[PDB]
DNA sequence: TGAAGTGAAAGT
DNA sequence: ACTTTCACTTCA
């Protein structure tokens, strides 16, 4: 699975709290984006999606690899921003709240 | 304060 | 088809 299909599956699964569809037609989604220095940040919940992508691509096995959620986060961020399959919609990305999240559009084709 | 984050560019 | 690295900035 490429990143677009993989993330579609992760959003649909509802297994990551706050990683969910922004609108009814499922063209837009929210991705939780909590700053890791915050009190209430928990890696097991807040870094789990980034972790999953790293493991899905073989870029982290618990054992060979230092577990660095900051490098998991940047990897997904750079992947999202570089691919023509996605577009960040900063207008509805709400980063000032308690469960802050970014919004992305998924481009079809 | 030092950790965590970033876009841009260089990278495989 | 994404990934890694840089200087520099932003965060709590």
């Amino acid at each position: 699975m490429r990143l677009r299909e993989w993330l579609i599956a992760q959003i649909d699964s509802a297994e990551y709290p706050g990683l969910s569809w922004e609108n009814a037609e499922k063209s837009m989604f929210r991705i939780p984006w909590k700053h890791a220095a915050k009190q209430d940040y928990r890696q097991n919940q807040d870094a789990a999606l980034f972790k999953a992508w790293a493991m899905y691509k073989g870029k982290f096995q618990e054992g060979r690899d230092k577990a660095d959620p900051s490098t998991w986060k940047t990897r997904l961020r750079c992947a999202l921003n570089k691919s023509t399959d996605f577009q960040e919609v900063s207008e509805r990305s709400q980063l000032d709240i308690s469960e802050p999240y970014k919004v992305y559009r998924i481009l079809e084709d």
